[PDB]
């Protein structure tokens, strides 16, 4: 239940060993004063160092003048930090304001079209956005609500999505966790221990193009949503096939051990592995960072279930696209459907106490 | 680390409140009273079990590669985290199977309540599920798992995740504190208070309905808070709704949470005021509820609020008398009910030939 620490040359909340639950919210500006928007952030950078390490935003959640409401909304009180970490990132919508335009990254493209796209145009984009990420889902939803009634007025929550587990690692040590289909998901992602990894596969680097976003990372959300009634009447052979690892172990099909490498051709040609794996997209590698969700039901009878994919990397023209591109034969897609889409540039973390989002930015 | 699954009550209700909650309502498909009953004896089957921490049926992997696997086994590798399974019957359910004449006159039909905005497709049901652990995937998991073993006999009518605390990291002994950051169950009936179980929340033989004996009546009703609202209203204004202060939960007048109130200090529509079993005729709950957060609605709000579930020994005599002198609460400024329903829940699977139901089939 401790804190992670706050300050960094990267954010925290990406190499960070990853936490229980998410709770990802989308902002649009409403303001055109970029004065005014960066004095948010910096109001927004304060509360986040008070936020992680436990303590109340402001003054506290009680104790104030009785006739003013309390600084904070007072329901993460004598709650542990609970490894609460808080993310931002900025949308490319976010360059057409406050004179961005020749700041924005080449690394932060537009994703193109993908086959069986069926995007919600409301739970996609955002001028920006921040990733909670605890053990304790009140410590998220806390996090959150405070943050957005400190911006009311300059931002407004577009779409938020809460994860009530995790489906991805960044710490092979632990066990890997498990998806709505009941898989091990995480296996061979990146470590946060991976340093060169990292470096070469996750953080921007200054010759990278853009200086602003030396440091940083860029991010792909992609909510999915799973079709669980014709998952659950496949047999268990054709679900091993469409993944190539056995579902008991998660081990490559032929071998014995969840972490012996797979060898891919004795996978099915459209197994999900094969076609993911960086030896088939030329070196291309991801670091995996999603959650599982349901939303009640669909209103037919049934569970409603998905992935909130989120995976981070240097760029997204040499990670998620040409990755997602060589899944358009994948056999997993018979079972899911692509549904909300978003990207942002994440940028340097906060250096110090003096330091602030976007700083470097603005 | 589990909870035993037999009993004269079912769990889930007097023992210790688990982490998370999944709640399911499901509507009956079938009018085959035996393919019903048949239907019942395999959820026990599997409810005994999903609570060891045990797959359901053959398991989640290992038999023949052509057949799908008994578990969709995404609780492979986690523990039983005291997950209780309890299984409730909605009054809707005895217009099948010829059990008209078998509802309890204690499953009451709710009245309308002032503001009342209930959303049908989110109320009622057959009959429900409710799975409570200390990890969400293991209560999705038991809940994933019935519905497809009835799939053809049962669909999901509407379901409900919800958390309370993380006991990983706070004290057992620490209130929780609901969504508008106020501590919640100070004053609840404890599952270490048999006497008032017994005057409450168990149905006994004499209160004319026998197969009922041993077991309860449960109130849900889904209670969205207009957080935003909340938040623009003072320290002072908080308070006033409550009666207790929002730092120590203390009641007006005293200084510590579990000092016994003082009504006549509170304001005449405080919302402590108005609940105690004082202010109505000595109607006691058993609550029993959860805190959801479901996302966000179409006008940038936080879909939030409390997952309220009241157990006792009659609805006529409980939940009902309490929520109607409920009418002016001034908390009903910031809340609203849009959810409702009404589950007998029988009594417990006494040994491993029992099931669930066996006492009304
Ligand atoms: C619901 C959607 C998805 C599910 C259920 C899923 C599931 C899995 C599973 C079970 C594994 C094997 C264990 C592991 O190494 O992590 C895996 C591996 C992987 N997946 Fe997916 N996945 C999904 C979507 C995606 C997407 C959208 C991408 C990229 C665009 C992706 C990229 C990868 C990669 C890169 C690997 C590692 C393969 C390797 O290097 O060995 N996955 N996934
Ligand atoms: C969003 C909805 C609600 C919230 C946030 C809420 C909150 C609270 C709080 C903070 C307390 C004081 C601490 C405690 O004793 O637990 C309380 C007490 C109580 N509430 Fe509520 N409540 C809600 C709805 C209801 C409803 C619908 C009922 C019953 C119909 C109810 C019945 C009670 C009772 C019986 C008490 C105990 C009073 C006593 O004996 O001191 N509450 N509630």
């Amino acid at each position: 239940g401790s804190a992670v620490p706050f300050h960094g040359a990267h954010q925290a909340g990406i190499a960070t060993p990853v936490q229980d639950r998410l709770h990802f919210a989308a902002f649009d500006v409403t303001t055109e004063d970029r004065a005014a928007f960066v004095a948010l952030l910096k109001e927004w950078t304060a509360a986040a160092r008070r936020l992680t390490a436990g303590h109340a935003v402001g003054e506290g959640a009680y104790g104030g003048l009785p006739e003013a409401p309390p600084d904070d909304t007072g329901e993460a009180l004598g709650l542990k930090p609970s490894r609460l970490t808080l993310t931002i990132g900025f949308g490319p919508s976010l360059f057409t304001r406050f004179g961005l335009a020749d700041l924005r990254p080449e690394a932060l493209a537009d994703l193109p079209k993908f086959p069986g796209d069926n995007l919600d145009r409301a739970r996609s984009g955002g001028d920006l956005c921040v990733q909670a990420c605890a053990d304790d889902p009140q410590v998220a939803v806390h996090a959150i609500r405070n943050l957005a009634r400190i911006g009311f007025g300059k931002v407004v929550v577009r779409w938020s999505q809460l994860g009530f587990g995790k489906t991805s690692s960044t710490t092979p040590d632990k066990q890997t966790p498990r998806n709505l289909l009941g898989f091990k998901d995480g296996t061979r992602n990146i470590a946060g221990t991976e340093k060169d990894r990292l470096d070469r596969f996750v953080w921007a680097a200054e010759k990278d193009g853009t200086p602003w976003m030396t440091g940083g990372s860029y991010l792909v959300a992609r909510r999915i949503r799973m079709h669980i009634e014709t998952w659950d009447r496949a047999s268990l052979q054709e679900q091993e096939d469409v993944f190539g690892r056995d579902k008991g172990e998660g081990a490559p099909v032929g071998k014995a051990k969840e972490r012996d490498e797979p060898f891919l051709k004795a996978m099915k040609p459209d197994a999900h592995v094969r076609l993911a794996h960086p030896d088939s997209n030329g070196g291309a590698t991801l670091l995996r960072r999603g959650y599982s969700f349901t939303d009640g039901t669909d209103g037919l009878g049934r569970l409603d279930a998905g992935l909130f994919f989120l995976a981070y990397q240097r760029d997204i023209r040499t990670g998620f696209v040409p990755v997602q591109r060589n899944l358009a034969t994948d056999a997993l897609n018979e079972y899911i459907q692509h549904v909300g889409s978003a990207v942002f540039a994440v940028p340097p973390g906060v250096r110090d106490a003096d330091d602030w989002w976007g700083s470097t930015l603005f």
